């Protein structure tokens, strides 16, 4: 049925492997300020929230973007514009929520 | 904390696979146990109705991934090992 | 220096090491057609050249886009527009040509 | 033919150590031979100027993606093979 979506998994799970703990951490409520698929970030927020530097919540970001799970902008200003590109990637965030 | 790793090894793995190198893996662990024992790829080939090929190059790539290793016997079997912790489970539910 | 490039390598590497052999060969056609990041692919021009069926040219592609290194899209008419996302890529690909 | 999951593997793995701890087996590995081998992590701390953790999930990390294995002895050293045929030169150039 399912189109082989594993390489999909296989990439969001070798993503992850890779965050540092603080860098998971940043990550779980970075998506949850999330709108679904694409949003709006701002890291401050997050930052002062879970109490850590902004370099961990953007390298996490980038992290996450080289690996092509998702794709971010620079909207200079405010926040910075997130777009996920991988379908299987929410569900394995969602999923090991703790 | 790490055992992510080993599942992206696990899925990366099971992700190069064949559609029916896949079926192929799915009966050859479905020959119980999960760590070790034997088979010959003739006596599920015979069996299953896929050729002796499939179950060759399907465990090849296992190989390959580091999931599992095999001395090939002296040609009256040969011995599967799986050495991923999380490969066990991880199998399970596939198509 | 390299800011980890790595991941897109891994991600690259992976998606290559599950084509069949058909399938890569029919990509080393596929992108060399191309101009450079993104182009058109016409399948039966590559399918006609190699000696293989559309499904596989079609394979190698769906292969290639869940992993995420690509991304494609209908131009039903004529051809099929396709779009590299990941820079490595077509070093890899350059790189093993045989 | 299959050599691609194995390199897949090696970056994947090494592509998830920390900038420092890829440094630490930078120099862990520069420890020669190429297969196997020991040391501790108490004489690379004290050595090149890295703690001695970075080097103890370094490691746990390479083990967890199939790419080595260690039997960290009876505390008077930590035995390291390479299990991964490619590791080796794919690691060589590195950053």
């Amino acid at each position: 049925h399912h189109h082989h979506h594993h390489m999909s998994k296989a990439v969001v799970q070798m993503a992850i492997s890779s965050l540092s703990y603080s860098e998971l951490e940043a990550i779980e409520h970075i998506f949850e300020e999330l709108d679904g698929n694409e949003g709006l970030l701002v890291a401050s927020k997050i930052a002062d929230r879970v109490g850590i530097t902004r370099s961990v919540i953007v390298n996490a970001l980038r992290k996450l973007e080289s690996a092509g799970v998702i794709e971010s902008r620079s909207l200079g200003m405010k926040g910075t514009y997130i777009k996920v590109l991988n379908n299987k990637f929410l569900i394995e965030l969602e999923n090991l929520k703790s």
